[PDB]
C-alpha cells in the first residue's frame, strides 16, 4: 500500500538471477537511507535534500564565488546546513556497523575540504547513522553534535527488512 514497497515487491517477485537481485538490494539500501534522511530532517527542522552536488552548495552559501578558478570535485553529499560561519556537510547512513561510514568520511574529507579551504568556507563533514535493528543514532561532526544534542527521530525500518528478507529467502542458494 506504499508505492516504494509495492514497486520493490513487484521487482522481487519478477527477479530471476542473483546478478539482477543485487541491484534491487542496492536499491533498498538507498531507499532505507532516504527515509532515514526525511525523518531526520523532519525531526530536526532542517530542509530536506538528497545527493546535492558540491558546486550547488558552494553557490548557495557563496553566490559571489569566482567559481571557474577552482577545481571543484563532482561529489553529491545528501544535504548541508549553512549557519553563517560554518558549513555542515550532511550525509545519511543506515547500517549496523561503521565501515561504510568511515569510507564516506574519508572520501568526503579529501574531496570536499581541500577546495572549501581555498574558497575560505569553514567546512565540517557530518555523517549521521541509524542502526536499523536497534534504532540508535551515531553522529560524526562535533559541530553537528553541538548544534543538535537531542535527535528526536521516530523511525521504523520493518518494511525495508521484509523486502531485503524476501530477496534473501529467494536466493538462499
Ligand atoms: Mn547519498
Amino acid at each position: 500500500e506504499d508505492p516504494m514497497y509495492e514497486q520493490f515487491l513487484q521487482r522481487i517477485q519478477a527477479v530471476r538471477t542473483a546478478t539482477v537481485a543485487k541491484d534491487i538490494s542496492a536499491d533498498i539500501l538507498e531507499a532505507r537511507a532516504d527515509y532515514f534522511g526525511r525523518e531526520l530532517c523532519r525531526a530536526l527542522d532542517i530542509e530536506y535534500r538528497n545527493n546535492v552536488l558540491l558546486d550547488e552548495i558552494i553557490l548557495d552559501v557563496y553566490p559571489g564565488v569566482n567559481l571557474m578558478e577552482y577545481n571543484v570535485p563532482h561529489v553529491t553529499p545528501d544535504n548541508y546546513i549553512w549557519t553563517g560561519d560554518m558549513l555542515l556537510i550532511l550525509d545519511y547512513k543506515v547500517s549496523v556497523g561503521h565501515d561504510s561510514t568511515e569510507v564516506t568520511y574519508k572520501k568526503y574529507t579529501t574531496l570536499i575540504l581541500p577546495v572549501m579551504q581555498e574558497i575560505g568556507i569553514n567546512t565540517e563533514i557530518c555523517i549521521i547513522r541509524a542502526n536499523p535493528v536497534t534504532n540508535q543514532i551515531s553522529i560524526v561532526g562535533e559541530q553537528f553534535k553541538r548544534l543538535f544534542p537531542t535527535i528526536p527521530v521516530e523511525l521504523n525500518f520493518a518494511r525495508f527488512f521484509e523486502l531485503r528478507k524476501m530477496l534473501l529467502d529467494k536466493f538462499a542458494d
